């Protein structure tokens, strides 16, 4: 498991594409 994927899942769960930001990777 990554952190950057952790972040991903972060980004994602915090909104992902609809969080006003592009994903970690």
């Amino acid at each position: 498991e990554e952190e950057a994927v952790r972040l991903y899942i972060q980004w994602l769960k915090e909104g992902g594409p609809s969080s006003g930001r592009p994903p970690p990777s």
